[PDB]
């Protein structure tokens, strides 16, 4: 139950990843394969629940990439019935400040250390009890990760850092381009500078830096900086693209 | 992705409906052919979620019958799902003033107008970014349409109404006549009172007033009086109903 | 684990009935409270396998209305694996002479009477061996209906009368007007008489007559000349047809 | 639609149950079966959902054994669903003051008694309203159960036996004991003596006491003691441990 | 009810076409989207049943692509259930004379034309009996493509090209090549001309020849050939590829 | 994608096995981490098709228990199904005579060996061709295991033995008493000697003798005689029986 790739972000190795929105476990299985180091399924913008997450994390399990699970929103609830069927690593949208990243720690975690509720008996995350003192080794494999998509979270973020229990920060360019002014399009001076900027502060903490971006030169600029989670394209974006473009070929 | 049902509204063309609770998009289909103007899917008092959501659009999609959809409740995270996978009309449940309707109309919006989160790559709403200029295009197609269940709703229903981005208000005379001491039955002559008076106050304000009513007269009233969005009939109750009548034929 | 309904064939009361094609257990369980003697489950003409029949048989069985499943064709193997999930009563499509009856019957035996397979510790019909002398217990209780849907199986009746085991021959109206050259309608005399005369013959055999007839006059002509199972309705035209009034009526 | 658990433990008989973490509607039927008073659809801890919920309790309906059902958590939007679906007996999760006990019964019940929302031509509640006078008939029939699982709550417990509609308070040991730091282990000293003296004060306040516990000796002692609904086991666990035993046997 | 994929191949016009595995009901949408004049959703080769093909025509539906699908074998018993769902054009694999190929064209015809079962009234394909004289019209509009994969298919093609109703000969370059000796890579100048000799030969007797070839200059060279139903891709290989082409872009 | 079971198999190390009738990825994932050498997924007496067969083969996949596929009957079009969604060992029903086992074994081995249909884009079972040089390792990675369940069956015994490719011979002693006449006990000295003459003719023959049997003391008689692949349990007995212990004994 070793969480390996929050072991890599601490050792500070760079993990390369696809975004899952196809919420389906068969194309799961078949990107599992495809050589990355993590894969994201979307709770959030995907049409997943608790539910679809179970049976992706059961397609992936014998796979070397590792599963990154965004759930909805910074919901205790929600987070807790993920890390039952399962969830050690969580990407949590709209934290806004260091009181939202250190509810989503506590949410991870059991007494004294957070308010995660037991239900160990019933869950796969303890594989129904088989892990022998789970409950004691359960927290420090919990791994989180929180999204800054605001100005307000910008400012924030030495304050966001300093939480302990948060693992990473992931920049969202389109929703944090839009709050900026810029319509969900990052291309623009401000928002590259602001997204650098954030980059570096994070990874000068000593945590990790994360972002999802398509364009193949910005995620190896953003690499080369020092970001250390970085989704590199999207499963629909890449069917769709590769679709379309077959049929062009033909007319 | 134009959003004909609101521009039908806008222009006073009277809209029937057929409520769906069957939450099925086998049974969506074969009602998507029956002639209404629209459909109400329904996540409130159904087995529906965001996925049954989905599947059902996609049947009602070659149809000309316009879906909308009636989240749990009024809250921004659910909206935001629902969006995603296509809604672009949205019933709003037990919306009291002026507050909680502004809150719906934003979780609907791109900022700067709204809160809604950007995710466009992966939402079925912008055909996997098809559509050209969906950020931009996006606010203008969105329809929110409000529920008034309380006397309290009532008493508020003019600040509601000045609230920009609300396109309809919708009465709920079961839900009213309960919190009224009528028992959930809105035949009694101080509800149809409230009813009559609300719908005519709506229209006043030069937005649509609607209702669910299985009564066919009482429909046609609340038609001749100005209401715009009438739902006629319940696909359960329809069902049911004809059923009972066709085994009660034969003994 | 009686069967009422074969029970009932047997006693000579006649049993009215509704078609479900809307293959949800949800709306089977609404049509279940209905009214009807039995349900016909179809897996033939509307989008069921084993594993629907099942949910449907679950959401049926606690209401008085008997289920009846008719399988995609006399196949042997489906039928083994219907009866593993509890089905008891069986109408079985376009039996055309007296060997493909006896197949039918020896497909819901075990051995020495038939070839059905062995599975009970499996198997909700024998409610995963609660039911004590299970394998002693249920050939008795399989209820096998033929349909004869040819001029061709119209030939063969007498023969397939003769077959021990078919409880009731069902008389398939459209197939049969498809395959006289009056595709498919069978508003005609000389379907009609053959329809009769089936009838007629059926039940002087001692065995039931069973038919499918949304005319209610007809359906009342068919019973007074001694048809036992006689289905009224089918769900999805009683819903569809309901829906396109109610919106007309609307304009 | 008279609710027999709740007379049961309003008449003082104790009522034996199992937890249900497998979320399946199959396997809910073969241990709807089994002999137990009561089964605990759990939303909380398994993956279940409306959806979910609803196809067990079908499952369970034919048979004795009554079904009870924890939300994930306090939630009156969820806690509306449920009860639309058919849900008639509640436990509900982390209730850790009178008013969130009052909030969990006022979610339940009809105004002016509460806030529950009208929706029953939609649901299984009323049968789609066969069951005459259902809104008048529905809130006597509804059993709230409470669960309290911090110090807090055991603070707060007399104040929270007096929230009239509180039927019965369920103690959960394993998050009793985390909270009271022995990490969800409740064989210590400290732990008992709370679980017992919470029995006492329940069944003394005229209420019914709860708890789940899979030490049987444990289990005998609490009934001894006075607890009315005692869930003596979980499916995962029973099937769990009997198949390691069972391989454990050959090697 | 037009069949507009029937009438192209009639006229000449060639369709280009992708190849559906994912069998998923939301990777067929937005793969309908992309710009192909057809897609093929495969029964035999991907885990689809009636059900899947259901959900993915509905999917479908309102875009310009045309569905074609492939059962799992040349059964009439699953032509008539995908028929009755609403496919009007069918691959059938591994036909291997012209008695099968007749088979084939007769399950898709009604009395006296061929065996069809008649089931309008539950099917989508009369869209439950609205489609006017749906029993008159369906037989003109169903399009038969049988797929010739043997050496045997091979010499008994001229009398395959001369059975009324098969539209349509595909060639299966993969079981073709592998019946041939050189398993089951088609890069062998005695596959190619047999490929190339029989386009030549279907094309000359008036059908369409079809074909799935994954490279881009032997697709354009079958289309030179006069090959009128020719699939350039696989949804499953659009995907695997680019992903692990794109991770691996990143190391 | 070596096949550990069938190499164990040929080196003579017996195999301990639990029956999976649950048709369930969850309870599947459950029991796969139980210790078992290998897990029976019937698709002939449970309600699995070809996608829940798929869903638990991605379950178990990261497990060290080995799945075995029964397909619901010797049917090659099954078979290719179930063998593209990756499964590598199957267990063939009612197997009469050498032609039968031929049958089987041809039905999984590509041309020339077999007629095996060829889609490996499409499958996973070659990972989406990720497999290299799939095609030509699979046809020594298929494990056949053939059932004989009749007196016929056992007469042709030592012609099935000679078949290439029959890997194992499995007893099913419930429908063997049942054909013998001891319906369907099969406790009865002369089902016991054929059942254990059997198993001592087939591992004579250097092939595994399998058989499914829930008596301990039997099992270990058989594995004493040198059966192979003994399955010890079945998990819906397993869970029913300790479910209903345990309620006994709280009354
Ligand atoms: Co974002
Ligand atoms: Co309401
Ligand atoms: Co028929
Ligand atoms: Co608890
Ligand atoms: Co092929
Ligand atoms: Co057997």
């Amino acid at each position: 139950m070793e969480n390996s790739f929050k072991a890599a972000l601490k050792a500070g190795r760079p993990q390369i990843g696809l975004w899952l929105g196809l919420s389906s476990s068969y194309s799961a299985e078949l990107l599992a394969g495809a050589g990355f180091d993590w894969l994201l399924i979307d709770g959030e913008h995907a049409p997943n629940n608790v539910q679809t997450v179970l049976t992706q994390l059961q397609a992936i399990a014998p796979y070397p990439s590792q599963p990154v699970v965004r759930p909805s929103w910074n919901d205790p609830v929600q987070i807790k019935q993920l890390l039952d069927v399962g969830t050690q690593t969580l990407l949590v949208p709209m934290v806004q400040n260091a009181d939202e990243a250190r509810e989503a720690v506590r949410a991870t975690r059991y007494p004294p250390a957070g308010i995660r509720g037991v239900g160990s008996a019933l869950a796969r995350a303890s594989r129904w009890n088989r892990i022998p003192d789970y409950l004691q080794k359960a927290n420090d494999q919990m791994c989180v990760l929180v999204q800054i998509e605001t100005r307000e979270a910008m400012k924030n973020l030495p304050q966001i850092l300093d939480v302990e229990g948060v693992d990473g920060v992931f920049i969202g360019p389109a929703d944090l381009s839009a709050d900026m002014g810029y319509a969900g399009n990052p291309q623009h001076p401000e928002v590259q500078a602001a997204i650098e900027q954030a980059i570096v502060q994070i990874r000068e903490s000593g945590k990790a830096p994360g972002i999802l971006i398509a364009n193949e030169q910005l995620a190896k600029r953003y690499l080369e900086l020092g970001a250390l989670f970085v989704a590199v394209g999207v499963d629909t974006t890449l069917l769709a693209r590769a679709a379309e473009a077959l049929a062009a070929r033909f007319g």
